[PDB]
Protein backbone atom coordinates (compact mmCIF):
# COMPACT_ATOMS: atom_id res chain seq x y z
CA UNK A 1 0.00 0.00 0.00
CA UNK A 2 1.31 3.06 -1.02
CA UNK A 3 1.86 6.15 1.72
CA UNK A 4 0.33 9.64 1.11
CA UNK A 5 2.48 12.06 0.42
CA UNK A 6 2.01 15.93 0.22
CA UNK A 7 3.01 17.61 -3.35
CA UNK A 8 3.25 21.72 -2.97
CA UNK A 9 2.81 23.91 -5.81
CA UNK A 10 2.77 27.63 -5.38
CA UNK A 11 2.47 31.13 -7.82
CA UNK A 12 2.49 34.98 -7.22
CA UNK A 13 -1.02 34.60 -8.17
CA UNK A 14 -3.81 32.08 -8.78
CA UNK A 15 -3.38 32.09 -12.28
CA UNK A 16 0.45 31.33 -11.99
CA UNK A 17 -0.73 28.80 -9.21
CA UNK A 18 -2.98 27.56 -11.75
CA UNK A 19 -0.43 27.19 -14.48
CA UNK A 20 2.19 25.51 -12.37
CA UNK A 21 -0.21 22.49 -11.11
CA UNK A 22 -0.84 22.22 -15.36
CA UNK A 23 3.11 22.12 -16.17
CA UNK A 24 3.46 19.53 -13.27
CA UNK A 25 0.91 17.11 -14.63
CA UNK A 26 2.47 17.54 -18.08
CA UNK A 27 5.64 16.86 -16.57
CA UNK A 28 4.66 13.74 -14.64
CA UNK A 29 2.79 12.79 -18.06
CA UNK A 30 5.70 12.75 -20.02
CA UNK A 31 7.14 10.18 -17.18
CA UNK A 32 4.97 7.59 -16.71
CA UNK A 33 7.24 5.88 -13.92
CA UNK A 34 7.71 9.48 -12.04
CA UNK A 35 5.59 8.55 -9.04
CA UNK A 36 4.38 11.48 -5.83
CA UNK A 37 7.19 10.26 -3.46
CA UNK A 38 9.45 10.82 -5.86
CA UNK A 39 9.23 14.74 -6.37
CA UNK A 40 6.94 15.84 -3.34
CA UNK A 41 10.50 16.21 -1.11
CA UNK A 42 12.08 19.08 -3.64
CA UNK A 43 9.08 20.74 -3.85
CA UNK A 44 9.08 21.49 -0.52
CA UNK A 45 12.67 22.18 0.32
CA UNK A 46 13.92 23.43 -3.04
CA UNK A 47 10.97 25.72 -4.18
CA UNK A 48 10.07 29.38 -3.09
CA UNK A 49 6.26 29.01 -1.15
CA UNK A 50 4.74 31.89 -2.85
CA UNK A 51 1.87 33.72 -2.24
CA UNK A 52 -1.04 31.40 -3.47
CA UNK A 53 -0.20 27.84 -2.19
CA UNK A 54 -1.82 24.34 -2.97
CA UNK A 55 -1.14 20.71 -1.94
CA UNK A 56 -2.46 17.60 -3.86
CA UNK A 57 -2.03 15.00 -0.94
CA UNK A 58 -1.71 11.46 -2.66
CA UNK A 59 0.20 8.02 -2.80
CA UNK A 60 0.30 7.18 -6.31
CA UNK A 61 0.26 8.86 -9.71
CA UNK A 62 -3.25 8.68 -11.14
CA UNK A 63 -4.40 10.51 -7.75
CA UNK A 64 -2.06 13.38 -7.65
CA UNK A 65 -2.71 13.87 -11.65
CA UNK A 66 -6.61 14.08 -10.35
CA UNK A 67 -5.90 16.62 -8.16
CA UNK A 68 -3.25 19.34 -10.33
CA UNK A 69 -5.87 18.81 -13.19
CA UNK A 70 -8.56 20.34 -10.99
CA UNK A 71 -6.14 22.67 -9.47
CA UNK A 72 -4.92 23.37 -13.11
CA UNK A 73 -8.62 23.95 -14.13
CA UNK A 74 -9.68 25.88 -10.95
CA UNK A 75 -12.06 23.27 -9.36
CA UNK A 76 -12.03 21.55 -5.92
CA UNK A 77 -10.74 18.50 -5.09
CA UNK A 78 -11.01 15.94 -2.01
CA UNK A 79 -7.31 16.05 -1.63
CA UNK A 80 -6.81 19.44 -2.90
CA UNK A 81 -5.89 22.31 -0.40
CA UNK A 82 -5.20 26.08 -2.01
CA UNK A 83 -5.02 29.04 -0.05
CA UNK A 84 -3.61 32.58 0.36
CA UNK A 85 -0.67 32.41 2.17
CA UNK A 86 -1.01 35.67 4.54
CA UNK A 87 -2.26 34.61 8.08
CA UNK A 88 -0.05 35.07 11.10
CA UNK A 89 -0.28 35.46 14.32
CA UNK A 90 -0.14 32.82 17.48
CA UNK A 91 -1.53 29.13 17.36
CA UNK A 92 -4.24 28.33 19.51
CA UNK A 93 -5.19 23.97 19.53
CA UNK A 94 -8.84 23.47 20.23
CA UNK A 95 -9.68 20.66 22.15
CA UNK A 96 -13.45 19.54 21.85
CA UNK A 97 -15.93 18.29 24.33
CA UNK A 98 -18.62 15.65 22.93
CA UNK A 99 -20.03 15.10 19.60
CA UNK A 100 -17.19 14.12 17.41
CA UNK A 101 -16.42 10.83 17.68
CA UNK A 102 -17.00 8.42 15.36
CA UNK A 103 -16.74 4.83 15.57
CA UNK A 104 -14.02 3.23 14.48
CA UNK A 105 -11.69 6.73 14.20
CA UNK A 106 -8.13 6.15 15.50
CA UNK A 107 -7.83 2.49 14.37
CA UNK A 108 -6.69 3.60 10.56
CA UNK A 109 -4.07 6.18 12.28
CA UNK A 110 -2.64 3.81 14.67
CA UNK A 111 -1.36 1.92 11.80
CA UNK A 112 -0.10 4.61 9.22
CA UNK A 113 1.52 7.40 11.56
CA UNK A 114 3.96 6.03 14.17
CA UNK A 115 3.81 9.25 16.32
CA UNK A 116 0.05 9.09 16.94
CA UNK A 117 0.59 5.30 17.50
CA UNK A 118 3.15 6.03 19.81
CA UNK A 119 0.98 8.48 21.74
CA UNK A 120 -2.16 5.81 21.61
CA UNK A 121 -0.10 3.12 23.36
CA UNK A 122 1.05 5.24 25.73
CA UNK A 123 -2.51 6.36 26.76
CA UNK A 124 -3.40 2.44 26.72
CA UNK A 125 -1.40 1.80 29.32
CA UNK A 126 -2.09 4.46 31.67
CA UNK A 127 -6.33 3.74 30.65
CA UNK A 128 -5.43 -0.15 31.47
CA UNK A 129 -3.68 0.69 34.82
CA UNK A 130 -7.22 2.25 35.71
CA UNK A 131 -10.10 1.29 34.15
CA UNK A 132 -8.97 -2.36 32.57
CA UNK A 133 -10.13 -2.34 29.51
CA UNK A 134 -7.83 -1.73 26.53
CA UNK A 135 -7.95 0.76 24.11
CA UNK A 136 -7.33 -0.03 20.79
CA UNK A 137 -10.16 -3.01 21.68
CA UNK A 138 -12.69 -0.84 21.88
CA UNK A 139 -11.69 1.69 19.09
CA UNK A 140 -13.90 -0.45 16.79
CA UNK A 141 -16.29 -1.50 19.43
CA UNK A 142 -19.78 0.80 18.75
CA UNK A 143 -21.57 -1.07 21.58
CA UNK A 144 -18.76 -0.09 24.46
CA UNK A 145 -19.04 3.79 22.34
CA UNK A 146 -22.39 3.98 23.43
CA UNK A 147 -20.98 3.64 27.19
CA UNK A 148 -19.94 7.20 28.63
CA UNK A 149 -17.58 5.18 31.00
CA UNK A 150 -15.67 4.26 27.88
CA UNK A 151 -16.12 6.97 25.36
CA UNK A 152 -14.81 9.56 27.63
CA UNK A 153 -11.70 7.98 27.77
CA UNK A 154 -11.46 7.06 24.48
CA UNK A 155 -12.20 10.21 22.92
CA UNK A 156 -9.47 11.50 25.27
CA UNK A 157 -6.77 9.31 24.52
CA UNK A 158 -7.48 10.18 20.64
CA UNK A 159 -7.34 13.93 20.78
CA UNK A 160 -3.95 13.64 22.85
CA UNK A 161 -2.75 11.88 20.51
CA UNK A 162 -3.26 14.03 17.77
CA UNK A 163 -2.25 16.68 18.99
CA UNK A 164 1.09 14.98 19.51
CA UNK A 165 0.86 14.58 16.05
CA UNK A 166 0.48 18.08 15.09
CA UNK A 167 3.50 18.83 17.10
CA UNK A 168 5.49 15.75 15.10
CA UNK A 169 4.92 18.49 11.89
CA UNK A 170 5.85 21.31 14.14
CA UNK A 171 2.23 22.76 15.18
CA UNK A 172 2.75 23.67 18.49
CA UNK A 173 -0.11 25.90 20.38
CA UNK A 174 1.07 28.93 21.69
CA UNK A 175 -2.65 28.62 23.91
CA UNK A 176 -4.95 25.57 24.67
CA UNK A 177 -8.63 26.09 25.05
CA UNK A 178 -10.98 22.96 26.08
CA UNK A 179 -14.60 23.04 25.61
CA UNK A 180 -15.95 20.76 28.83
CA UNK A 181 -14.18 17.42 28.61
CA UNK A 182 -11.53 19.12 26.38
CA UNK A 183 -10.59 20.78 28.98
CA UNK A 184 -8.99 18.07 30.78
CA UNK A 185 -6.52 17.53 27.66
CA UNK A 186 -6.28 20.61 27.21
CA UNK A 187 -4.81 20.85 30.45
CA UNK A 188 -2.55 18.29 29.96
CA UNK A 189 -0.96 19.33 26.23
CA UNK A 190 -0.43 22.79 28.26
CA UNK A 191 1.73 20.78 30.48
CA UNK A 192 -0.62 21.47 33.66
CA UNK A 193 -1.14 18.33 34.26
CA UNK A 194 0.87 14.61 33.46
CA UNK A 195 -0.95 12.27 31.50
CA UNK A 196 -1.90 9.83 34.16
CA UNK A 197 -3.28 12.35 36.07
CA UNK A 198 -5.31 13.84 33.29
CA UNK A 199 -6.71 10.38 32.31
CA UNK A 200 -7.70 9.94 36.07
CA UNK A 201 -9.72 12.57 36.23
CA UNK A 202 -11.30 11.88 32.87
CA UNK A 203 -11.84 7.97 33.85
CA UNK A 204 -13.53 8.75 37.39
CA UNK A 205 -15.50 11.51 36.15
CA UNK A 206 -17.25 10.01 33.08
CA UNK A 207 -17.62 6.63 35.57
CA UNK A 208 -19.49 8.81 37.90
CA UNK A 209 -21.31 10.35 35.28
CA UNK A 210 -22.43 6.81 33.39
CA UNK A 211 -23.48 5.43 37.05
CA UNK A 212 -25.62 8.44 38.29
CA UNK A 213 -26.47 10.70 35.09
CA UNK A 214 -26.30 8.20 32.44
CA UNK A 215 -30.37 7.55 31.42
CA UNK A 216 -31.84 10.90 33.12
CA UNK A 217 -31.05 13.35 30.68
CA UNK A 218 -29.94 14.93 26.76
CA UNK A 219 -27.89 17.58 25.07
CA UNK A 220 -28.88 19.44 22.70
CA UNK A 221 -27.18 22.08 20.25
CA UNK A 222 -29.05 24.90 18.51
CA UNK A 223 -28.64 27.02 15.96
CA UNK A 224 -29.10 30.32 17.30
CA UNK A 225 -27.86 32.40 19.61
CA UNK A 226 -27.54 32.24 23.55
CA UNK A 227 -30.34 35.45 23.71
CA UNK A 228 -32.40 33.81 21.29
CA UNK A 229 -32.54 30.46 22.88
CA UNK A 230 -32.84 31.95 26.51
CA UNK A 231 -36.16 33.73 25.35
CA UNK A 232 -37.31 30.37 24.11
CA UNK A 233 -36.65 28.97 27.33
CA UNK A 234 -39.69 31.11 28.91
CA UNK A 235 -41.39 28.13 30.87
CA UNK A 236 -38.79 25.83 30.88
CA UNK A 237 -37.13 27.37 34.02
CA UNK A 238 -35.45 24.58 35.84
CA UNK A 239 -36.06 21.84 33.01
CA UNK A 240 -33.82 22.91 29.72
CA UNK A 241 -31.02 25.23 30.72
CA UNK A 242 -28.31 26.46 28.60
CA UNK A 243 -25.05 24.42 29.14
CA UNK A 244 -22.78 25.95 26.53
CA UNK A 245 -22.00 29.46 24.47
CA UNK A 246 -20.02 28.44 21.74
CA UNK A 247 -20.52 31.00 19.45
CA UNK A 248 -23.08 33.67 17.68
CA UNK A 249 -25.41 30.53 16.14
CA UNK A 250 -24.10 27.45 18.37
CA UNK A 251 -25.67 27.65 21.72
CA UNK A 252 -26.03 23.92 23.86
CA UNK A 253 -28.54 23.35 26.18
CA UNK A 254 -29.66 20.33 28.89
CA UNK A 255 -32.35 18.37 30.75
CA UNK A 256 -34.36 15.57 31.34
CA UNK A 257 -35.24 13.69 27.58
CA UNK A 258 -38.77 14.35 27.81
CA UNK A 259 -38.29 18.48 28.88
CA UNK A 260 -35.42 18.31 25.88
CA UNK A 261 -38.30 17.04 23.32
CA UNK A 262 -40.99 20.05 24.52
CA UNK A 263 -37.84 22.16 23.86
CA UNK A 264 -37.81 20.70 20.68
CA UNK A 265 -41.07 21.05 19.68
CA UNK A 266 -40.86 24.64 20.25
CA UNK A 267 -37.52 25.35 18.10
CA UNK A 268 -39.17 22.84 15.01
CA UNK A 269 -41.98 25.01 14.71
CA UNK A 270 -40.34 28.21 14.42
CA UNK A 271 -38.12 26.04 11.53
CA UNK A 272 -34.55 26.54 13.95
CA UNK A 273 -31.65 24.22 13.36
CA UNK A 274 -30.83 21.92 16.17
CA UNK A 275 -29.38 18.51 17.17
CA UNK A 276 -29.01 16.13 20.21
CA UNK A 277 -25.12 15.69 20.87
CA UNK A 278 -23.91 12.28 19.99
CA UNK A 279 -22.84 9.83 22.69
CA UNK A 280 -24.71 11.85 25.73
CA UNK A 281 -27.14 10.33 27.63
CA UNK A 282 -27.01 12.48 30.20
CA UNK A 283 -27.74 16.24 31.39
CA UNK A 284 -24.54 18.00 31.47
CA UNK A 285 -23.81 21.10 33.01
CA UNK A 286 -27.18 21.27 34.77
CA UNK A 287 -28.37 20.81 38.61
CA UNK A 288 -28.52 17.06 38.00
CA UNK A 289 -24.72 17.48 38.69
CA UNK A 290 -25.04 18.95 42.11
CA UNK A 291 -25.78 15.33 43.32
CA UNK A 292 -22.50 14.30 41.19
CA UNK A 293 -20.47 16.69 43.58
CA UNK A 294 -19.47 15.38 46.99
CA UNK A 295 -18.62 11.30 45.50
CA UNK A 296 -16.67 13.81 42.64
CA UNK A 297 -14.81 15.50 44.96
CA UNK A 298 -13.93 12.38 47.16
CA UNK A 299 -13.01 10.31 44.25
CA UNK A 300 -10.65 12.53 42.96
CA UNK A 301 -8.62 14.27 46.03
CA UNK A 302 -5.52 16.21 46.08
CA UNK A 303 -5.15 17.03 42.15
CA UNK A 304 -2.02 16.39 41.34
CA UNK A 305 -0.88 19.40 38.51
CA UNK A 306 1.19 22.59 37.64
CA UNK A 307 1.37 26.17 36.49
CA UNK A 308 0.53 25.06 32.24
CA UNK A 309 3.55 25.84 30.25
CA UNK A 310 1.46 28.05 28.02
CA UNK A 311 -1.69 29.69 28.50
CA UNK A 312 -4.92 27.42 29.59
CA UNK A 313 -8.22 29.58 28.56
CA UNK A 314 -10.72 27.99 30.60
CA UNK A 315 -14.46 27.64 29.06
CA UNK A 316 -15.31 27.51 33.15
CA UNK A 317 -14.34 30.97 33.34
CA UNK A 318 -13.65 32.38 29.95
CA UNK A 319 -10.47 33.25 31.61
CA UNK A 320 -6.75 32.47 32.07
CA UNK A 321 -7.15 29.25 34.21
CA UNK A 322 -6.17 29.28 38.00
CA UNK A 323 -5.73 26.17 40.01
CA UNK A 324 -6.67 22.94 38.02
CA UNK A 325 -7.82 21.29 41.50
CA UNK A 326 -11.04 19.15 42.20
CA UNK A 327 -13.04 22.21 42.73
CA UNK A 328 -12.14 23.23 39.15
CA UNK A 329 -12.87 20.24 37.93
CA UNK A 330 -16.47 19.64 39.23
CA UNK A 331 -17.11 23.01 38.21
CA UNK A 332 -15.77 22.01 34.28
CA UNK A 333 -18.88 19.51 34.69
CA UNK A 334 -21.76 21.60 36.19
CA UNK A 335 -21.03 25.12 34.73
CA UNK A 336 -22.07 26.03 31.46
CA UNK A 337 -19.37 26.18 28.91
CA UNK A 338 -17.91 29.64 27.84
CA UNK A 339 -16.27 28.44 24.91
CA UNK A 340 -16.64 31.71 22.86
CA UNK A 341 -15.25 33.77 25.78
CA UNK A 342 -12.40 31.86 25.62
CA UNK A 343 -12.34 31.68 21.77
CA UNK A 344 -12.43 35.81 21.66
CA UNK A 345 -10.13 35.96 24.75
CA UNK A 346 -7.79 34.37 22.29
CA UNK A 347 -8.62 36.76 19.39
CA UNK A 348 -8.20 40.06 21.40
CA UNK A 349 -4.71 38.92 22.20
CA UNK A 350 -3.67 38.14 18.62
CA UNK A 351 -4.36 34.34 17.75
CA UNK A 352 -5.29 33.92 14.59
CA UNK A 353 -4.56 30.03 13.85
CA UNK A 354 -6.84 27.33 15.54
CA UNK A 355 -6.23 24.07 15.21
CA UNK A 356 -9.81 21.86 16.54
CA UNK A 357 -7.82 18.53 17.29
CA UNK A 358 -10.68 16.24 16.81
CA UNK A 359 -12.14 12.99 15.17
CA UNK A 360 -14.59 15.45 13.01
CA UNK A 361 -14.87 19.28 13.43
CA UNK A 362 -17.73 20.32 15.51
CA UNK A 363 -16.27 23.75 17.00
CA UNK A 364 -14.86 25.47 13.68
CA UNK A 365 -17.60 26.98 12.92
CA UNK A 366 -17.98 28.86 15.59
CA UNK A 367 -14.69 29.93 15.58
CA UNK A 368 -15.05 31.10 12.11
CA UNK A 369 -18.13 33.23 13.48
CA UNK A 370 -16.19 34.62 16.50
CA UNK A 371 -12.81 35.30 14.44
CA UNK A 372 -14.94 38.07 11.78
CA UNK A 373 -13.22 40.10 10.41
CA UNK A 374 -9.69 39.13 10.93
CA UNK A 375 -7.32 37.02 8.84
CA UNK A 376 -7.82 33.22 10.62
CA UNK A 377 -6.66 30.07 9.52
CA UNK A 378 -9.17 27.73 10.96
CA UNK A 379 -8.69 23.72 10.69
CA UNK A 380 -9.72 20.03 11.83
CA UNK A 381 -7.83 17.56 11.96
CA UNK A 382 -9.88 14.28 10.83
CA UNK A 383 -13.47 13.87 9.48
CA UNK A 384 -16.19 11.16 9.90
CA UNK A 385 -15.00 8.14 8.44
CA UNK A 386 -11.72 9.77 6.86
CA UNK A 387 -9.69 8.43 9.53
CA UNK A 388 -6.37 8.02 7.32
CA UNK A 389 -2.62 9.76 7.30
CA UNK A 390 -4.19 11.54 4.46
CA UNK A 391 -6.89 13.14 5.98
CA UNK A 392 -4.24 14.24 8.69
CA UNK A 393 -2.18 15.18 5.99
CA UNK A 394 -4.83 17.39 4.03
CA UNK A 395 -5.45 19.19 7.35
CA UNK A 396 -1.37 20.21 7.96
CA UNK A 397 -1.64 21.32 4.49
CA UNK A 398 -4.64 23.32 4.87
CA UNK A 399 -2.32 25.62 7.30
CA UNK A 400 0.95 25.37 4.99
CA UNK A 401 -1.37 27.00 2.60
CA UNK A 402 -2.74 30.06 4.57
CA UNK A 403 1.38 30.60 5.42
CA UNK A 404 1.23 28.73 9.03
CA UNK A 405 4.33 27.09 9.58
CA UNK A 406 4.10 23.44 9.47
CA UNK A 407 6.76 20.15 8.61
CA UNK A 408 5.46 19.04 5.71
CA UNK A 409 8.21 17.72 4.63
CA UNK A 410 8.17 15.25 7.24
CA UNK A 411 6.24 13.12 5.59
CA UNK A 412 7.07 14.07 2.38
CA UNK A 413 9.71 11.10 1.71
CA UNK A 414 12.89 10.80 0.19
CA UNK A 415 12.51 12.04 -3.52
CA UNK A 416 15.27 13.71 -5.55
CA UNK A 417 13.70 13.78 -8.41
CA UNK A 418 13.88 17.67 -9.96
CA UNK A 419 11.36 19.77 -11.87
Amino acid sequence: VPVPVPVAVSGATTAGLRAQAARLAGHLRERPALGPEAVARPLLLSRAQRERRAVVVAADRDSLLTGLDALAGGEAGPRLASGAADVTGRVVLVFPGQGAHWTGVAERLWREAPVFADSMARCADVLRDLAGWELREVLVDPVALERVDVLQPVSFAVVVSLAALWASVGVRPDAVVGHSQGEVAAAHVAGALTLAEAARIVVLRSALIARELSGRGAMLTVVADVERVTALLAGFEGRVCVAAVNGPASVTVSGEDGAVREFERVLSARRMLRWRLPGVDFAGHSPQVDALRAELLAALGDIASREPEIPLLSTVTGEPATRLDAEHWYRNLREPVRFADAVTALLDRGHRVFVEVSPHPVLTTSVVDLAAPHRTAVVGTLRRDEGGLDRFLLSAAELHVRGVPVDLARHAGAGTAEV
